Protein backbone atom coordinates (compact mmCIF):
# COMPACT_ATOMS: atom_id res chain seq x y z
CA UNK A 1 0.00 0.00 0.00
CA UNK A 2 2.89 2.33 0.79
CA UNK A 3 5.70 3.13 -1.69
CA UNK A 4 3.19 2.53 -4.53
CA UNK A 5 0.61 5.20 -3.62
CA UNK A 6 -0.14 8.25 -5.75
CA UNK A 7 -1.11 11.65 -4.36
CA UNK A 8 -4.32 13.27 -5.61
CA UNK A 9 -2.66 16.61 -6.25
CA UNK A 10 -4.55 19.82 -7.02
CA UNK A 11 -3.98 23.26 -8.53
CA UNK A 12 -6.71 25.84 -8.05
CA UNK A 13 -8.53 27.22 -11.09
CA UNK A 14 -12.11 27.92 -12.12
CA UNK A 15 -14.25 30.73 -10.76
CA UNK A 16 -16.29 31.50 -7.66
CA UNK A 17 -20.10 31.70 -7.94
CA UNK A 18 -21.85 33.93 -5.43
CA UNK A 19 -25.47 34.95 -5.82
CA UNK A 20 -27.63 37.54 -4.10
CA UNK A 21 -30.30 36.51 -1.63
CA UNK A 22 -33.38 38.67 -1.97
CA UNK A 23 -33.18 41.83 0.13
CA UNK A 24 -33.92 41.29 3.81
CA UNK A 25 -34.97 37.65 3.38
CA UNK A 26 -33.16 34.32 3.73
CA UNK A 27 -33.79 33.08 0.19
CA UNK A 28 -32.08 33.11 -3.20
CA UNK A 29 -33.51 34.07 -6.59
CA UNK A 30 -30.64 34.62 -9.03
CA UNK A 31 -27.11 33.61 -10.02
CA UNK A 32 -23.82 35.46 -10.44
CA UNK A 33 -20.72 34.50 -12.42
CA UNK A 34 -17.47 36.04 -11.20
CA UNK A 35 -14.71 36.53 -13.75
CA UNK A 36 -11.02 36.08 -13.01
CA UNK A 37 -10.40 35.67 -9.27
CA UNK A 38 -6.68 35.92 -8.41
CA UNK A 39 -7.02 34.32 -4.96
CA UNK A 40 -9.51 32.11 -3.12
CA UNK A 41 -8.84 30.76 0.38
CA UNK A 42 -10.81 29.02 3.13
CA UNK A 43 -10.22 29.10 6.89
CA UNK A 44 -11.91 27.91 10.08
CA UNK A 45 -12.19 28.92 13.73
CA UNK A 46 -11.17 26.43 16.42
CA UNK A 47 -12.67 27.54 19.73
CA UNK A 48 -12.59 24.78 22.35
CA UNK A 49 -12.09 24.25 26.08
CA UNK A 50 -10.74 21.55 28.37
CA UNK A 51 -9.64 21.22 32.00
CA UNK A 52 -10.86 17.79 33.11
CA UNK A 53 -7.77 15.83 34.18
CA UNK A 54 -4.54 16.19 36.14
CA UNK A 55 -1.88 14.00 37.72
CA UNK A 56 1.76 14.11 38.86
CA UNK A 57 2.24 16.12 35.68
CA UNK A 58 -0.22 18.91 36.42
CA UNK A 59 -2.87 19.88 33.86
CA UNK A 60 -2.76 17.13 31.25
CA UNK A 61 -5.49 17.45 28.63
CA UNK A 62 -8.09 14.68 28.50
CA UNK A 63 -10.72 15.99 26.06
CA UNK A 64 -11.65 18.90 23.81
CA UNK A 65 -15.17 19.96 22.80
CA UNK A 66 -15.95 22.15 19.80
CA UNK A 67 -18.30 25.01 20.71
CA UNK A 68 -18.36 27.17 17.57
CA UNK A 69 -17.24 25.92 14.14
CA UNK A 70 -17.19 29.30 12.40
CA UNK A 71 -16.04 28.28 8.94
CA UNK A 72 -15.29 30.80 6.23
CA UNK A 73 -12.85 32.03 3.65
CA UNK A 74 -11.59 34.89 1.52
CA UNK A 75 -11.44 35.49 -2.23
CA UNK A 76 -10.32 38.32 -4.50
CA UNK A 77 -11.67 39.59 -7.82
CA UNK A 78 -9.62 40.85 -10.75
CA UNK A 79 -12.74 41.44 -12.83
CA UNK A 80 -14.35 44.78 -11.99
CA UNK A 81 -17.88 45.71 -13.06
CA UNK A 82 -21.13 47.09 -11.71
CA UNK A 83 -22.09 43.94 -9.78
CA UNK A 84 -19.01 43.26 -7.65
CA UNK A 85 -18.63 47.03 -7.27
CA UNK A 86 -22.14 47.06 -5.78
CA UNK A 87 -21.22 44.15 -3.51
CA UNK A 88 -18.05 45.92 -2.37
CA UNK A 89 -19.94 49.18 -1.74
CA UNK A 90 -23.00 47.38 -0.30
CA UNK A 91 -25.35 48.64 -2.98
CA UNK A 92 -27.17 48.13 -6.27
CA UNK A 93 -26.74 49.01 -9.95
CA UNK A 94 -29.02 51.99 -10.46
CA UNK A 95 -29.68 52.73 -14.13
CA UNK A 96 -31.87 55.39 -15.72
CA UNK A 97 -31.98 57.97 -18.51
CA UNK A 98 -31.47 61.66 -17.80
CA UNK A 99 -34.62 63.75 -18.13
CA UNK A 100 -34.47 66.30 -20.94
CA UNK A 101 -34.51 69.46 -18.81
CA UNK A 102 -33.74 71.67 -21.85
CA UNK A 103 -33.48 74.93 -19.85
CA UNK A 104 -31.42 74.01 -16.79
CA UNK A 105 -30.21 77.11 -14.95
CA UNK A 106 -28.76 77.80 -11.51
CA UNK A 107 -26.18 80.03 -9.84
CA UNK A 108 -22.84 78.93 -8.43
CA UNK A 109 -22.68 80.61 -5.04
CA UNK A 110 -19.02 81.65 -4.52
CA UNK A 111 -16.52 83.02 -7.00
CA UNK A 112 -13.23 81.24 -7.51
CA UNK A 113 -10.73 81.01 -10.36
CA UNK A 114 -8.99 77.87 -11.55
CA UNK A 115 -11.63 75.44 -10.31
CA UNK A 116 -14.20 73.02 -11.70
CA UNK A 117 -17.98 73.19 -11.28
CA UNK A 118 -20.46 70.45 -12.19
CA UNK A 119 -23.35 71.61 -14.36
CA UNK A 120 -25.76 68.86 -13.36
CA UNK A 121 -26.25 69.14 -9.61
CA UNK A 122 -29.77 68.12 -8.62
CA UNK A 123 -30.49 64.80 -6.93
CA UNK A 124 -32.16 63.67 -10.15
CA UNK A 125 -28.59 62.68 -11.04
CA UNK A 126 -25.80 63.07 -8.46
CA UNK A 127 -22.27 63.65 -9.82
CA UNK A 128 -23.90 65.65 -12.61
CA UNK A 129 -25.07 65.16 -16.19
CA UNK A 130 -22.99 63.53 -18.94
CA UNK A 131 -23.76 65.86 -21.84
CA UNK A 132 -25.06 69.33 -22.74
CA UNK A 133 -25.58 71.27 -25.96
CA UNK A 134 -24.36 74.67 -24.72
CA UNK A 135 -24.18 76.95 -21.71
CA UNK A 136 -24.26 80.73 -21.34
CA UNK A 137 -22.70 82.69 -18.47
CA UNK A 138 -24.42 85.67 -16.85
CA UNK A 139 -23.13 87.10 -13.58
CA UNK A 140 -23.72 89.69 -10.89
CA UNK A 141 -22.48 90.69 -7.45
CA UNK A 142 -22.16 87.76 -5.06
CA UNK A 143 -23.01 89.82 -1.95
CA UNK A 144 -26.75 89.73 -2.75
CA UNK A 145 -29.12 86.76 -2.53
CA UNK A 146 -29.54 86.13 -6.26
CA UNK A 147 -32.01 83.29 -6.81
CA UNK A 148 -32.98 81.94 -10.25
CA UNK A 149 -36.21 81.68 -12.19
CA UNK A 150 -37.71 80.83 -15.55
CA UNK A 151 -37.37 84.30 -17.05
CA UNK A 152 -33.86 84.81 -15.65
CA UNK A 153 -32.38 83.09 -18.72
CA UNK A 154 -31.49 86.47 -20.22
CA UNK A 155 -30.44 88.45 -17.15
CA UNK A 156 -30.42 88.68 -13.36
CA UNK A 157 -30.34 91.58 -10.89
CA UNK A 158 -27.02 92.26 -12.62
CA UNK A 159 -27.50 92.06 -16.37
CA UNK A 160 -23.82 91.55 -17.22
CA UNK A 161 -22.84 88.74 -19.61
CA UNK A 162 -19.65 86.78 -20.28
CA UNK A 163 -17.82 85.39 -23.32
CA UNK A 164 -16.95 81.78 -22.39
CA UNK A 165 -14.59 81.65 -25.39
CA UNK A 166 -12.07 82.80 -22.80
CA UNK A 167 -11.97 82.16 -19.04
CA UNK A 168 -14.22 79.07 -19.39
CA UNK A 169 -13.17 75.53 -20.29
CA UNK A 170 -15.95 72.95 -20.62
CA UNK A 171 -15.79 69.17 -20.92
CA UNK A 172 -19.13 69.50 -22.67
CA UNK A 173 -19.62 65.73 -22.53
CA UNK A 174 -18.53 65.43 -18.88
CA UNK A 175 -20.62 68.42 -17.81
CA UNK A 176 -17.85 70.19 -15.88
CA UNK A 177 -17.05 73.85 -16.47
CA UNK A 178 -13.56 74.98 -15.50
CA UNK A 179 -12.72 78.55 -14.57
CA UNK A 180 -9.38 79.75 -15.88
CA UNK A 181 -6.95 80.34 -12.98
CA UNK A 182 -6.60 83.89 -14.32
CA UNK A 183 -9.44 85.73 -16.03
CA UNK A 184 -10.31 89.25 -17.17
CA UNK A 185 -13.96 89.51 -16.13
CA UNK A 186 -14.03 87.11 -13.14
CA UNK A 187 -12.66 89.66 -10.68
CA UNK A 188 -14.62 90.78 -7.65
CA UNK A 189 -17.00 88.50 -5.77
CA UNK A 190 -19.72 87.46 -8.23
CA UNK A 191 -22.04 84.44 -8.02
CA UNK A 192 -21.59 83.26 -11.59
CA UNK A 193 -24.79 81.78 -13.02
CA UNK A 194 -25.05 79.25 -15.85
CA UNK A 195 -27.86 78.57 -18.29
CA UNK A 196 -27.57 75.11 -19.83
CA UNK A 197 -29.46 72.03 -20.98
CA UNK A 198 -28.84 68.27 -21.10
CA UNK A 199 -28.06 65.51 -23.58
CA UNK A 200 -30.69 63.14 -22.20
CA UNK A 201 -28.91 59.80 -22.20
CA UNK A 202 -28.84 56.48 -20.38
CA UNK A 203 -26.95 56.53 -17.08
CA UNK A 204 -25.89 53.93 -14.53
CA UNK A 205 -24.48 54.35 -11.03
CA UNK A 206 -23.54 52.08 -8.14
CA UNK A 207 -25.05 53.48 -4.94
CA UNK A 208 -22.93 52.75 -1.88
CA UNK A 209 -25.80 51.99 0.48
CA UNK A 210 -25.51 50.33 3.90
CA UNK A 211 -27.59 47.23 3.15
CA UNK A 212 -25.99 43.94 4.13
CA UNK A 213 -24.35 41.72 1.51
CA UNK A 214 -25.83 38.28 1.78
CA UNK A 215 -26.21 35.09 -0.24
CA UNK A 216 -24.79 31.71 -1.21
CA UNK A 217 -21.50 30.70 -2.83
CA UNK A 218 -20.39 28.00 -5.29
CA UNK A 219 -17.11 27.09 -6.96
CA UNK A 220 -17.27 24.74 -9.93
CA UNK A 221 -13.57 23.90 -10.35
CA UNK A 222 -12.63 22.03 -13.57
CA UNK A 223 -8.97 22.36 -12.65
CA UNK A 224 -6.63 21.90 -15.66
CA UNK A 225 -3.82 20.33 -13.58
CA UNK A 226 -5.46 17.86 -11.21
CA UNK A 227 -8.68 16.47 -9.82
CA UNK A 228 -11.73 18.70 -10.14
CA UNK A 229 -14.01 19.24 -7.15
CA UNK A 230 -16.70 21.78 -6.30
CA UNK A 231 -17.18 23.63 -3.00
CA UNK A 232 -20.63 24.92 -2.06
CA UNK A 233 -21.82 27.17 0.77
CA UNK A 234 -25.62 27.48 1.10
CA UNK A 235 -25.24 30.61 3.26
CA UNK A 236 -22.53 33.28 3.32
CA UNK A 237 -22.10 36.96 4.17
CA UNK A 238 -19.41 38.32 1.85
CA UNK A 239 -18.23 41.49 3.53
CA UNK A 240 -15.44 43.51 1.89
CA UNK A 241 -11.96 43.31 3.38
CA UNK A 242 -8.67 45.12 2.94
CA UNK A 243 -9.11 47.94 0.42
CA UNK A 244 -9.60 48.75 -3.26
CA UNK A 245 -6.71 50.54 -4.95
CA UNK A 246 -7.84 53.16 -7.48
CA UNK A 247 -4.20 53.83 -8.46
CA UNK A 248 -0.94 51.95 -8.94
CA UNK A 249 0.49 50.37 -12.08
CA UNK A 250 -1.00 47.00 -11.06
CA UNK A 251 -4.32 45.68 -12.30
CA UNK A 252 -7.22 46.74 -10.10
CA UNK A 253 -8.49 44.16 -7.61
CA UNK A 254 -11.20 44.13 -4.96
CA UNK A 255 -10.92 41.75 -2.01
CA UNK A 256 -13.75 40.01 -0.19
CA UNK A 257 -13.96 38.19 3.14
CA UNK A 258 -16.87 35.81 3.65
CA UNK A 259 -18.09 33.87 6.68
CA UNK A 260 -20.11 30.72 6.03
CA UNK A 261 -23.38 30.24 7.91
CA UNK A 262 -25.81 27.39 8.49
CA UNK A 263 -28.88 27.95 6.32
CA UNK A 264 -31.04 25.54 8.34
CA UNK A 265 -30.74 22.74 10.86
CA UNK A 266 -31.03 20.55 7.75
CA UNK A 267 -27.93 21.84 5.94
CA UNK A 268 -24.22 21.57 6.75
CA UNK A 269 -21.65 24.27 7.46
CA UNK A 270 -20.15 23.63 4.01
CA UNK A 271 -20.68 21.21 1.13
CA UNK A 272 -17.62 19.76 -0.61
CA UNK A 273 -18.69 18.13 -3.88
CA UNK B 1 -22.22 31.21 -20.34
CA UNK B 2 -18.97 29.23 -20.38
CA UNK B 3 -16.78 32.34 -20.57
CA UNK B 4 -17.10 36.07 -21.12
CA UNK B 5 -14.54 38.84 -21.66
CA UNK B 6 -14.44 40.13 -18.09
CA UNK B 7 -13.26 43.72 -17.56
CA UNK B 8 -9.84 44.79 -16.29
CA UNK B 9 -8.50 48.32 -15.81
CA UNK B 10 -5.28 50.04 -14.78
CA UNK B 11 -5.65 52.90 -12.35
CA UNK B 12 -4.97 56.24 -14.04
CA UNK B 13 -7.32 59.03 -13.00
CA UNK B 14 -7.53 62.66 -11.96
CA UNK B 15 -8.80 63.59 -8.49
CA UNK B 16 -10.86 66.71 -7.78
CA UNK B 17 -11.59 68.25 -4.38
CA UNK B 18 -13.69 71.23 -3.28
CA UNK B 19 -13.19 73.18 -0.06
CA UNK B 20 -16.55 73.63 1.62
CA UNK B 21 -17.04 76.50 4.00
CA UNK B 22 -18.69 75.83 7.35
CA UNK B 23 -21.99 73.98 7.20
CA UNK B 24 -23.05 70.87 5.32
CA UNK B 25 -21.50 72.22 2.11
CA UNK B 26 -20.72 75.54 0.40
CA UNK B 27 -19.20 74.49 -2.91
CA UNK B 28 -16.17 76.66 -3.66
CA UNK B 29 -15.66 74.67 -6.85
CA UNK B 30 -13.61 71.56 -7.50
CA UNK B 31 -9.83 71.87 -7.24
CA UNK B 32 -7.44 69.58 -9.12
CA UNK B 33 -4.74 68.09 -6.89
CA UNK B 34 -2.65 67.09 -9.87
CA UNK B 35 -1.04 63.70 -10.25
CA UNK B 36 -1.91 61.35 -7.39
CA UNK B 37 0.54 58.41 -7.26
CA UNK B 38 -1.69 56.49 -4.82
CA UNK B 39 -5.42 56.28 -4.09
CA UNK B 40 -6.77 53.49 -1.86
CA UNK B 41 -10.40 53.11 -0.77
CA UNK B 42 -10.46 51.38 2.62
CA UNK B 43 -13.49 49.66 4.13
CA UNK B 44 -14.13 48.52 7.70
CA UNK B 45 -17.32 47.44 9.44
CA UNK B 46 -18.14 46.99 13.11
CA UNK B 47 -20.48 44.01 13.38
CA UNK B 48 -21.72 41.34 15.79
CA UNK B 49 -23.17 37.86 15.34
CA UNK B 50 -26.30 36.41 16.95
CA UNK B 51 -26.27 32.75 17.89
CA UNK B 52 -28.31 29.58 18.27
CA UNK B 53 -27.40 25.91 18.56
CA UNK B 54 -28.35 22.44 17.38
CA UNK B 55 -27.83 19.40 19.60
CA UNK B 56 -24.20 20.39 19.07
CA UNK B 57 -23.24 23.93 20.10
CA UNK B 58 -23.16 27.52 18.89
CA UNK B 59 -24.13 28.22 15.28
CA UNK B 60 -24.51 31.82 14.13
CA UNK B 61 -28.10 32.65 13.18
CA UNK B 62 -27.88 36.33 12.25
CA UNK B 63 -25.20 38.98 11.80
CA UNK B 64 -25.68 42.68 12.54
CA UNK B 65 -23.89 45.44 10.63
CA UNK B 66 -23.51 47.95 13.45
CA UNK B 67 -22.39 50.87 11.27
CA UNK B 68 -20.49 50.98 7.99
CA UNK B 69 -17.01 52.55 8.14
CA UNK B 70 -15.73 53.45 4.67
CA UNK B 71 -12.62 55.46 3.95
CA UNK B 72 -9.21 55.49 2.36
CA UNK B 73 -6.06 57.45 1.60
CA UNK B 74 -4.33 59.07 -1.36
CA UNK B 75 -0.99 60.69 -2.15
CA UNK B 76 -0.03 63.65 -4.33
CA UNK B 77 2.97 63.96 -6.64
CA UNK B 78 3.10 67.79 -6.57
CA UNK B 79 3.60 70.46 -3.91
CA UNK B 80 1.77 73.78 -4.20
CA UNK B 81 -0.26 76.26 -2.17
CA UNK B 82 -3.59 74.41 -2.34
CA UNK B 83 -2.18 71.01 -1.39
CA UNK B 84 -0.19 72.58 1.45
CA UNK B 85 -3.30 74.36 2.71
CA UNK B 86 -5.24 71.09 2.67
CA UNK B 87 -2.38 69.24 4.41
CA UNK B 88 -1.44 71.86 7.01
CA UNK B 89 -5.01 72.65 8.16
CA UNK B 90 -5.11 76.32 7.22
CA UNK B 91 -5.35 78.82 4.37
CA UNK B 92 -3.15 80.72 1.91
CA UNK B 93 -2.15 84.21 3.10
CA UNK B 94 -1.10 86.23 0.05
CA UNK B 95 -0.12 89.77 1.05
CA UNK B 96 2.38 92.58 0.47
CA UNK B 97 5.68 93.40 2.17
CA UNK B 98 4.43 96.77 3.54
CA UNK B 99 7.07 98.90 1.86
CA UNK B 100 8.80 101.45 4.08
CA UNK B 101 12.23 102.95 4.71
CA UNK B 102 14.67 103.02 7.62
CA UNK B 103 13.03 100.12 9.41
CA UNK B 104 15.08 99.39 12.52
CA UNK B 105 15.81 96.47 14.83
CA UNK B 106 18.06 95.62 17.76
CA UNK B 107 19.49 92.15 18.43
CA UNK B 108 20.91 92.30 21.95
CA UNK C 1 -12.52 61.09 -9.78
CA UNK C 2 -12.31 60.36 -13.50
CA UNK C 3 -10.63 57.08 -14.47
CA UNK C 4 -9.38 57.19 -18.07
CA UNK C 5 -7.77 53.79 -17.67
CA UNK C 6 -5.42 53.09 -20.61
CA UNK C 7 -6.34 49.38 -20.79
CA UNK C 8 -9.84 49.42 -19.32
CA UNK C 9 -13.20 51.11 -19.26
CA UNK C 10 -14.04 54.30 -17.37
CA UNK C 11 -16.04 54.89 -14.20
CA UNK C 12 -16.57 57.96 -12.03
CA UNK C 13 -16.21 58.09 -8.24
CA UNK C 14 -17.97 60.75 -6.17
CA UNK C 15 -17.73 61.20 -2.39
CA UNK C 16 -20.25 63.89 -1.37
CA UNK C 17 -18.61 64.62 2.01
CA UNK C 18 -15.14 63.64 3.22
CA UNK C 19 -12.76 64.74 5.98
CA UNK C 20 -9.17 65.44 4.91
CA UNK C 21 -6.19 65.38 7.26
CA UNK C 22 -2.41 64.94 6.95
CA UNK C 23 -1.08 61.38 6.91
CA UNK C 24 2.19 60.73 8.69
CA UNK C 25 5.65 61.69 7.47
CA UNK C 26 5.38 64.34 4.79
CA UNK C 27 9.12 64.54 4.07
CA UNK C 28 10.66 67.64 2.50
CA UNK C 29 14.22 66.27 2.64
CA UNK C 30 15.97 63.35 0.98
CA UNK C 31 16.45 63.03 -2.78
CA UNK C 32 13.04 61.38 -3.18
CA UNK C 33 10.08 63.17 -4.72
CA UNK C 34 8.11 65.54 -2.49
CA UNK C 35 5.41 62.95 -1.85
CA UNK C 36 2.60 63.86 0.54
CA UNK C 37 -0.06 61.56 1.99
CA UNK C 38 -3.69 62.61 2.47
CA UNK C 39 -6.02 60.59 4.69
CA UNK C 40 -9.75 60.82 3.99
CA UNK C 41 -12.89 59.34 5.49
CA UNK C 42 -16.41 59.62 4.10
CA UNK C 43 -19.78 60.36 5.66
CA UNK C 44 -23.23 61.16 4.34
CA UNK C 45 -23.48 64.82 3.35
CA UNK C 46 -27.16 64.56 4.26
CA UNK C 47 -29.30 61.53 5.01
CA UNK C 48 -30.79 61.89 1.51
CA UNK C 49 -27.42 61.63 -0.23
CA UNK C 50 -25.89 58.18 0.11
CA UNK C 51 -22.40 57.54 1.43
CA UNK C 52 -20.67 57.27 -1.96
CA UNK C 53 -21.54 57.27 -5.66
CA UNK C 54 -19.71 55.36 -8.40
CA UNK C 55 -21.10 56.09 -11.86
Amino acid sequence: MNDNYQNNYVVGRGTVYFDRFQDGTNRKTGEMYFGNTPEFTINTDSETLDHYSSDHGMRVMDASVLLEASQGGTFTCDNINADNLALWFLGEVSNTTQTQQTDAKEVFNPIMRGRYYQLGTTDDNPTGVRGVTNFQMVKADASIAISVGSGDITSIVGATVVNPAGNYEIDLEAGRIYIEPDSTDLSGNVQIAVQYDVDAQKRTLVIGKSNMVYGALRMISDNPVGLNKNYYFPKVSIAPDGDYALKGDDWQVMSFTFKAMQLNNITQRVYID
